[PDB]
RNA sequence: GUGAGCGGCAUCCAAGUUACGCAUCAGAUUCGAGACGCGAGUAUUUCCCGCGCGGG
């Protein structure tokens, strides 16, 4: 709903992501430490992931993609 | 649930042995403790400096 560029500064070096370092998975973690700040460690992971301020892109064979860049390393 | 999570560059090792700051070189040439303190000139006022008195 809305289109944006997330820009992030380092303050020490990051290790370089081998493979595609993707915003809505750095949401989503994000996300699960809220989850486990107000809960616990007892929560499921994997239910409160997916709820992240970013709209959806599905396909026609129902496979759905967050719509978050992979973040750009220069 | 950030191709995430988890993970000691760590252990051991002599900078040491030997080596003359030494040989040579005038502080010399000239010159006095021996000289230097008044017995030096008349009588009573003259031009003047500060102003009766200090004073050329």
């Amino acid at each position: 709903m809305d289109f944006l560029k997330v820009t992030i500064n380092l303050g020490s070096p990051m290790v370089e992501p081998g493979d595609l370092f993707h915003l809505d998975a750095l949401l989503g973690a994000l996300r699960v430490s809220e989850v486990r700040a107000e809960l616990g460690d007892g929560i499921n992971p994997r239910d409160h992931h997916y709820d992240l301020p970013l709209e959806q892109y599905r396909s026609r064979s129902g496979q759905w993609v967050f719509k978050a860049s992979a973040f750009h390393i220069n």
